[PDB]
């Protein structure tokens, strides 16, 4: 669930999901269109199509446990669904803490009408 997510991230980047993320260039948030602007933005870009390879899965609202082995995210044994959220937030934590050197404010609030392209996952 995003209360999971949200933790991870605050864990992995020290920044908090709201609003650092949730509205952050043409992927991360709300929007599912256009180019992402940079690789902060293609992280949120492979989360969406990680939750789309999921269609009868919940990951907003459906709750995992993962734990931490000296740093490293660990996935506990849940339901299917939960075990491939778990994966794909993970994913998406990492690739946040490996692009924080990049991260620019300039695309927070990013504007809907400069999202423009095509991208398929
Ligand atoms: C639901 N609302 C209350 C908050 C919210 C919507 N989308 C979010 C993403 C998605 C970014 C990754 O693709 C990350 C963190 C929080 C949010």
């Amino acid at each position: 669930s995003l209360l999971e997510f949200g933790k991870m991230i605050l864990e992995e980047t020290g920044k908090l999901a709201i609003p650092s993320y949730s509205s952050y260039g043409c992927y991360c948030g709300w929007g599912g269109k256009g180019t992402p602007k940079d690789a902060t933005d293609r992280c949120c870009f492979v989360h969406d199509c990680c939750y789309g390879n999921l269609p009868d899965c919940n990951p907003k609202s459906d709750r995992y446990k993962y734990k931490r082995v000296n740093g490293a995210i660990v996935c506990e044994k849940g339901t299917s669904c939960e075990n491939r959220i778990c994966e794909c937030d993970k994913a998406a934590a990492i690739c946040f803490r490996q692009n924080l050197n990049t991260y620019s404010k300039k695309y927070m609030l990013y504007p809907d009408f400069l999202c423009k392209g095509e991208l398929k996952c």
